[PDB]
């Protein structure tokens, strides 16, 4: 639970602009390191508790902010920033087949370490592509997986913002196991595969309203791959106790890699976008309208 002074940091970004929960690029001075800085409104020591996690899909714990007015939480910076910008650039079309393999392997990595193997376990409750960073070497790092046991208070901005990666049962304040987790994460798969907002230019409270009482769930291309089609049905289902662990999607994941076929189909689905975008916006526009 390394301490680090405020006066240690030199902040490429001001500090005092956002709310609780924005993250500053930041120097730290007596390392000559580059660092992530999350401005909180106070931190517990019981949050030493998850200083000792370490993963390659998480972000790298460096130390405390602790005078105050000044708390935070200090980390690693990774230096391609956020999942969700990359997504929705003109970036993304380089994105093939073998790329989304492997970041939806380091996502669901960085799960399984947080679910199954860290010292103390945590269920994430918030993944969503925001919550993910891409490194300089493209490994993908999970953020925020202490927010809602620690500084819940920093969830709250934009809730409705985050309602299409949320579980039902998240939603519902229904009883929440780690599966909640999946549900995100087929979220995050859909994301990578379409290179969408999901449920774009809906309502929060409208998008909670369907996922919840209408079963309703984001609009799969009819020309996405099977095996990709289904993964996202498993981790999209109602009744969270059938939802893949973890353990299980990453098992699911080596089985598509090692299927021949795989490569040119989804190649050819991910290129294809201008063929299929228009069964994403029709989903929308019945949504929209039905809503009218
Ligand atoms: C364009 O944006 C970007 N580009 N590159 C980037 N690199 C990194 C980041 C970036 C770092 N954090 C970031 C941060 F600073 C502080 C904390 C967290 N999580 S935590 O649960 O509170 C947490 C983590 C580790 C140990 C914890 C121990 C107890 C409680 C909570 C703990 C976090 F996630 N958030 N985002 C954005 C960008």
């Amino acid at each position: 639970f390394v301490q680090i002074k405020f006066d240690d940091l030199q902040f490429f970004e001001n500090c005092g602009g956002g709310s609780f929960g924005s993250v500053y690029r930041a120097k730290w001075i007596s390392q000559d390191k580059e660092v992530a800085v999350k401005k909180l409104l106070k931190i517990e020591k019981e949050a030493e508790i998850l200083s000792v996690l370490s993963h390659r899909n998480i972000i790298q714990f460096y130390g405390v902010i602790l005078e105050p007015p000044n708390y935070g939480i200090v980390t690693e910076y990774a230096s391609l920033g956020s999942l969700y910008d990359y997504i929705n650039s003109n970036r993304s079309e380089e994105m093939d087949m073998d790329h989304i393999m492997t970041w939806a392997t380091d996502v669901a990595k960085g799960m399984h370490y947080l679910h199954m193997e860290a010292p103390v376990k945590v269920i994430h409750r918030d993944l969503k592509s925001r919550n993910v960073v891409i490194a300089a070497d493209g490994v993908l790092k999970i953020c925020d997986f202490g927010a809602s046991r620690f500084h819940n208070h920093t969830t709250h901005m934009s809730l409705v913002g985050t309602f299409p990666w949320m579980a039902p049962e998240v939603i519902q304040s229904l009883p929440v196991s780690e599966t909640c987790d999946t549900y995100s994460y087929g979220v995050v798969l859909w994301e990578m595969l379409t290179r969408e907002v999901p449920f774009k230019g809906l309502e929060g409270l409208q998008v909670a309203w369907l996922v919840v009482e209408k079963n309703e769930r984001l609009t799969i291309p009819s020309s996405c791959p099977r095996s990709f089609a289904e993964l996202l049905h498993q981790c999209w289902e109602a009744d969270a106790k059938k939802r893949p662990s973890f353990k299980q999607i990453i098992s699911i994941l080596e089985s598509m890699s090692n299927d021949t076929s795989l490569p040119d189909k989804c190649n050819s689905f991910l290129h294809n976008k201008a063929e299929w975008r228009c069964e994403i916006e029709a989903t929308l526009e019945r949504l929209k309208k039905l809503e009218r």
